[PDB]
This record gives structure tokens, sequence and C-alpha cells, in this order.
């Protein structure tokens, strides 16, 4: 089954002033679309290989699949993780706030740690807040590229893209300012919904019921 | 604030010599007691550093500690899946039925085509790593990929349902450099019942986490 | 003796000297922000090693060496990158001399070389570099990619011509279109510099190993 | 267009059993005859694909083939340095003199401090890789780093003069999981004469190179 580019949940200019329209348009129509196409291209090669029509370098094509699939799913989460300022921004409540209190000692400490993780990604990558199916707790990590340092199990519920293309046109080299500004468009309702699903569904995938 | 729940080393589902002749007792023992244990400890040690940082007790390099967490957590979960993915010959080995066989037929064109591809993926991991059969929550289909170390090339979303460890420590004492022979022999201990149960859970649970 | 500090080199030309192919704002940010950050990071890693050697602190050796690796590599790669370019006239065109001779022998001529090098640069996954290197084991040219600054690079190979395809190298001008950037970059290649490096490599490299 | 010069497997500088009791004969045989040979073949195979691409016979994935070249070339050169970096106990082992000892004193505050740092670097490689002592052409000083696989974390410029292989295949048959004991014992076969000769060449050639 082939991957498809999802529409954004909002207008290309909907995250302004925090992320400009030009970035949103390039990011979605070029970058994300390229990962969708790359993932499908890798699958097509695997198909031709399985049908015996070609012989592929299995390692190489799977590396291509890994990178592009990861790019696709990460951007798929990234867009609805944001919302126009109002619906987006502010401080979380509910289950997310509760786990943030338990795991990190409150929102301010969480924000400082998450921001540090995002700002200090070496090269391009992501800051990731994930739900751990083994402990049913939150974990923060970095991902390099789309597919380096990511682990099995951990379910991303909030991600920030710190690839240079995510901010350079507006913030230039100042990734720090981008990260600080990104908090203003975080869709906590989306994160809350993701956590609800993870609490219900994640653990049984690994520790059988 | 509540102190993190510690990771723990699970027992094996069988004795150390239970996978003979395909994987020797000495490997199973070292693999479990030394290697898997080390990843459990490493994951806990990283979380302890994060805890002390959050309590204002120490300085940490956030990137470094998270790299440590990534590698060791990944090692832990991958081995946690690896052990029950195998079973003593008899319960282990053979060819799958059920939903696993159905998806293998529809996607890979049958078990032999799947086996050849999975074996090639495992054999050709560059350096140490894993061959992985995963459930894709976006398409509700199977995908095969490689993972290097424990935490390189792995992606979000994909749920491993069957993994083969091709780190050198998984085979060297018995098979020496001949990883190919190890991979071929490993099929004789695959626990298809476990794989089927994992797929069942994924079919029921995975997609809603993301969409 | 305290380690010798790395230093930011001046550019061989003004910030606007590579126009219209690479705009002034890019050259300024690239040199003053990005390259300077790698210099500072390389020095910072060695300061940590020094405090460890003085017995004052205990460090995570793996972590600090990863920092050294990335930042040292960033520093050296950019150090080669700047003089690898020159204002159009001195920069651009088709090489002669020893480099042209090896290009004929290894790659079957300049057009074939250019196509291969361009493909290598364009298809770097994530951020990184296209690299033309001298192989001390064979005394021949080899092309490879480097991801980040310090992934896929090998011992031995001496880079003689590099192109930076990190997003910051082109995004402000070329946006997502790395391909057009790579095509344009040829017009500022300083072939006299590449020639000097190859000659040094032919005379110096093999004995090291 | 002339066909590429092939990489070749260098012979060992000593018998397969010459590093005993510190590294057993079986490891040396497998390591040289199976593993190193595989990297030589892999590097050549990648270049063959590049050749066929340039001659218009095939259309390659340039990234994929260059990744193959990178890993295998790196494997080849790292092992090529690794073997003569060791010597039978007597010629091998002990502590360095000459220029190596001089820079070690200046950079690291002496041999025991250097040894502690290099040992820690080797023991703490995550996954498989190498501990590396390198000469920096930019500063004409020694640097220690790790390399993962053969071709991850390695940088341009730095010239390895002493390397230790900590891939599992380098020790597992003898030391099992105990990489630490392997690293501790490897010091007893280090060929300081070889390292000294490499440093001499680096001091003479590396900076003028860059
Ligand atoms: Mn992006
Ligand atoms: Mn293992
Ligand atoms: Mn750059
Ligand atoms: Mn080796």
């Amino acid at each position: 089954k082939r991957y498809e580019l999802p529409p954004l949940p909002y207008n290309y200019n909907a995250l302004e002033p925090y992320i400009i329209e030009e970035i949103m348009k390039l990011h979605h129509q070029k970058h994300h679309n390229t990962y969708v196409k790359g993932a499908n291209a890798a699958l097509e090669k695997i198909e031709k290989h399985l049908k015996g029509e070609i012989q592929i370098d299995v390692r190489a094509v799977m590396r291509d699949f890994s990178f592009n699939y990861a790019g696709h799913i990460m951007h798929t989460i990234f867009w609805p993780n944001m919302a126009p300022p109002g619906k987006g921004g502010g401080t979380p409540g509910g289950r997310v706030a509760d786990l943030i209190e338990k795991q990190f000692g409150g929102f301010e400490k969480f924000k400082a740690l998450f921001s540090a993780a995002a700002k200090t990604v070496e090269g391009v990558g992501w800051g990731v807040l994930a739900f751990d199916p083994l402990t049913e707790e939150l974990r923060i990590l970095q991902v390099e590229k789309h597919n380096v340092l990511m682990t099995a199990g951990l379910v991303p519920i909030l991600v920030i893209d710190v690839w240079e293309h995510a901010y350079y046109l507006q913030y230039k080299n100042d990734r720090g300012s981008y990260v600080e500004n990104w908090w203003n468009v975080v869709n906590w309702d989306d994160v809350e919904k993701r956590l609800e699903q993870a609490l219900n569904n994640a653990k049984p995938l690994y520790l059988l019921p």
C-alpha cells in the first residue's frame, strides 16, 4: 500500500507570525512530499525484486525506505502537533500535564529539557516527546535525520522539526529563537489525544495481554 | 515528581540450552546475562542522570545522555522481543499460519519469497544490528527493514513483530564469521505463535496511536 | 602543554565575491555563525579533555569525543571549502594539469566526472558534503559522500575538493532546490586550489600509511 | 579511462600465533583471512560498479555504492594499520620512547594518563568500532577519538597512527563479552616502533599535506 501526502490541518499562513507561510509551503509541498515519493519508490523496488523482475541491493533500498518512511511519519505527526495561535500555544492540562508533573517535575522543567533537546540536535533532526509502552511514562529523546537514534516501542506524541529547512528562511542560524517561538503554536489538544490513545493501546503491542 | 519506573531484565521463556543445536547454550547465557543485562542497566543509568538533572543535583550533557538512553533502551526492547520470538525446536520453526501467513502471502508473494528477503536483510546488515519484520500503522501492512546497532535506521510507528539479532555476539562463538549459516539456522527456532500474537495486538492497537 | 586552539580562518575573498552564484548573506552567516560554531565546539571538547587530564573533572569519554569529532570535522571541512572556491574568472571553468589528467584516467573525462560528483552532492541524505579525495593506497581519485561532517568519512582519503550541501549552504537563495545550487557552484570552483592540494597529496599522502 | 587500481590484502607482519597469549591464533586467522579479506573484496566491488556506471553499462544508486565503498575502504585501511600496530611480545608491548613519548607527555601529561584515556575510549565504543590515536595536521598534536563501524565519527585530516579494533570479532572467541580485559591485554602487543615511524611521517608530511 502506497503512502500519501496528508493535507495540512490549517492554511499555509495559519501559524504566523511564529512560522511563516513560505516555510510551511516549501516544507509541506516539497520536503514532506519528497519523503512520501521516496518511500513509495523504495516499496516499488522491493515489489519488483519480490516478483523477480529485478534484483535490488536489499540494504540500500531498505535504508531508502527507512529514511523516507521516517520522514513521512514524523511530518505526519508534526503538522497536527501544531495549531494556529489560540488553539495552539499555552500550557497543557489533563493527562499530559499529569505525566509532565510525575516525569519531569512540572511544565517549566519539561519545557527547559525539551527545548534543550531540540536546540542541541547535532546536524538536522527532531526533538521528541514519546510515550514508553514498557513503563507507561513519558520520555524525551533526539532523532538525527529522521531515522537515527529513534528506537522501537517509543510512541512520539509531540515532535519538533529542527532540520534547517524548518526555520532557516525566517530564523536563519538562530535555531534557539525558532524553538522558543514554536511553543506558541503547540496543539496540546492533539498531544492529549495522542497520549490518550497511547495509554489505551501502546503497552499490549510489546508486553502481551 | 515521581522517580522513573526502572527497566528490568526479563527471564528467558526457556532454559539456556533449549535452542540447541541451532543456538548453543553458552551464547544464550552470555547474551542474556551479559549483553541484555548491560542494556537494562544502561537505560536505567541514563534515566537516573535525567532525574538528578531535573532535581538540580548535577549538570548533564542532554544530547549525550539521550544518546545513551536511545541505545540502551533500544537494546532492551529489541532483546525483549527477540527471546519470545524464539522457541525450542518443535514449538519453534516450521511455517506460519493465520494472519501472519495471510499478510505474507498478500505482500511478499508467499512464505519462501518472504523468507528469502528477510534472510537477505539480516545477512547484509552492515556492522552489527537486526533484521526486522514490522507492522506499519499507516497502512496496516508488513514491512521489512534493517536496524544498525539498536537505534540506527529504526523509525517511529513501525512495530517490530519478529526480529533477528545479527550482532556478532549473537552467533560468533558457534558460527564464527559465518553469519549466513546462523541466519539460515535461526529459522528452525522461530516462534510463529509469538509472532501471530504480536500481529494480532498490532492489528488491534497500532493505527490509532498516529491517525 | 595546553592544546593549540583552533581558529576561524578569514575567507580568501570578500563576502559578496561569489555572487551571483552564492549570495553575500549566505557567505556571512556561513562563515561568521556556522564555521565559527564548529571552531568553538572543537575547542570546547578539548577543554573538557584537558580538565579530565588535569584530574579536575571526570568526563564521559565517548560523549566528548563525539563532540570533538563533529566539530573538528566541521572546522576542517569548511577550512577546505572556502579556498576551494574563488570569484568567477579565477573560479569556474574546466581544470587542467594533474587533476585534469587523473579525471581523464579515473572518470573518463571532465563531463563524466562532473556528472558523478554532482550526483554524489545532490543525493547526500540529510546534510553533508560531496567529496573528491586522493587515495594514498592507490594514488588515485575517489568520490564519496560525507553525512553531517563526520559520518561516512574514512581514514586515509585526503579531500581535495568539497561541496557543502548542508541546507544552510544554500537555503536562503536556492530554497529547497539543492540541485540548482550544486549546478551553480561549479562556476566558483577554484581549480588552482584543487590542483595545489592534489600535488601536495601526490607528494605527501602515501608515506603516512 | 583506465580501470581502477585494486585494493590488496596485506600479509600479516608475523605468524597467526605470534600475539599469544594476548590474542589467540584462531582470532588472528579469522580476523585476517575472513574479515579483512571481505573489506578488500567489498571496496573493489564498489569501484567495479562505479566503473560500469561511468562506462554506461549500468545506472547505479550513487549514494548506495559510495556507502559501500566508504565502509569497505575504511575497513581495509583500518585493518592495514591495525596489524603492524602490533608485534610479538618483546618487540610488542611496554612503553614508547622517542617522539611518541614526547607528544604523549605534552598532550596527555604522561603515558599512564594517556593509557587510561585511550583504554577508556576503546572500552566505551558503542557497538563495534575502534579506539584511535591520531595526528592532527592543523595543530601538529595528538588527538584521541572513537570510530564506530569503520566509517562513523572518523574525520578528514586526522591521521591514525595507533588503532585498536573493538569489533566483537576481534576478541569474542577468547575474551567472550569481556572487552575490557581484551583492551587491557592488547597493550602487551603494541608495536611502539611502528607507531613511532608513523608519527615521524605525520610530523614530516601531514601539515604540508594540508
Ligand atoms: Mn522537515
Ligand atoms: Mn544481542
Ligand atoms: Mn556549512
Ligand atoms: Mn576487525
